[PDB]
């Protein structure tokens, strides 16, 4: 009964950053061959896909960004998907990629948890070599130049919960600013079998709400508490298995490449009502936006 309208494909678990709360960790080095990823994406389109978001891991890592670029163009041009988006740490994105693939990308989301360099060092977002605020503005201006909608994602955690980001976010003029409460996922950032330990990053719901109220002036803010975020996505892992988070883990279905979309998605644990409640359906085609 679940139509895969908007799906996240975490095609790699490799990353070049070390965020201490990371909930999608470097557990394998498996990435599908490009042709098999395309086959899976076609299956999703035949099942009703409208929006694909490429995630990870850091999606720009694979084949020096060309794997991601080829999938972006395939989805936009061959599948005719209404929306093709990416969530990225932004560290590896070069102007050449915009020249080659930007036409086909609706939305580029860059994760930015703080505009303070010491906070980003506490979190593990890079090694502070780049001027982070300038790099974000550089990507934002390339999104302007190459006509891609710009989005920012922030994880609200112990180290940025008191931060005032109003001016910095407005200066980047995003179409969408997703504000996530830091989320615990067993086997990723919690428990004995996890590469990360997010407990020391967590904040209460009350603290999260205080952050939201501080940023009411930002029109593009989309808030996601733990309850709004945990089960409200369709998440495909690097084997194109749906990850079910209803048990606090990322429990994989069988692969859509083996059993098909309809069989696998029955085990996704997707909460469609919450997907809608958090604003998961929106004007997501850049051709329908005013950039
Ligand atoms: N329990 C969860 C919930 C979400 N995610 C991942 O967290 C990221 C959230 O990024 P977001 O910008 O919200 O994803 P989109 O699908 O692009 O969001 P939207 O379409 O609402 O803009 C996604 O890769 C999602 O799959 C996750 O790994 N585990
Ligand atoms: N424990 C956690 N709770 C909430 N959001 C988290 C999280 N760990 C990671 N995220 C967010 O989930 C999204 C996808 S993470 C993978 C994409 C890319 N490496 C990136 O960081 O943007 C990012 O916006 C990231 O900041
Ligand atoms: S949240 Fe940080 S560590 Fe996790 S995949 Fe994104 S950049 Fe990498
Ligand atoms: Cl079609
Ligand atoms: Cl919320």
């Amino acid at each position: 009964r679940t139509t895969p309208v908007s799906v996240n494909y975490h095609f790699t678990r490799q990353c070049n950053y070390k965020c201490g709360f990371c909930f999608h960790t470097a557990k394998t080095s498996f990435v599908l061959p490009l042709e098999e990823a395309k086959r899976g994406l076609l299956l999703l389109k035949q099942a009703g896909l409208e929006k694909i978001n490429f995630s990870g891991g850091e999606p720009f890592l694979q084949d020096r960004g060309e794997y991601l670029g080829k999938l972006v163009r395939f989805c936009k041009e061959e599948l005719a998907l209404p929306s093709v988006s990416i969530v990225s740490n932004g560290s590896l994105i070069r102007e050449r990629w915009f020249k080659d693939y930007g036409e086909y990308l609706d939305i580029l989301a860059i994760s930015c948890d703080s505009f303070d360099e010491q906070v980003n060092a506490l979190i593990g977002r890079g090694q502070g070599k780049k001027n982070h605020v300038e790099n974000l503005q550089k990507l934002r201006r390339w999104c302007r130049d190459y006509k891609v909608a710009f989005k920012i994602n922030s994880v609200i955690n112990r180290f940025n919960v008191d931060e005032d980001m109003n001016e910095h976010i407005k200066a980047l003029s995003p179409v969408r600013w997703k504000v996530f409460q830091c989320l615990l996922i067993e086997g990723e950032n919690s428990g004995a079998d996890a590469l990360r330990a997010a407990e020391r990053f967590l904040i209460s719901n009350e603290e999260f709400e205080t952050f939201l109220e501080r940023h009411k002036e930002v029109s593009c803010l989309v808030p996601e508490s733990n309850q709004k975020m945990k089960d409200s996505y369709l998440i495909l892992d690097e084997y194109m298995r749906f990850l079910n988070c209803t048990g606090g883990r990322k429990d994989p279905s069988k692969s859509i490449l083996d059993v098909g979309v309809e069989e696998a998605i029955k085990f996704s644990g997707f909460d469609e009502k919450m997907f809608l409640k958090r604003g998961g359906k929106y004007v997501w085609s850049k051709a329908d936006l005013k950039l």
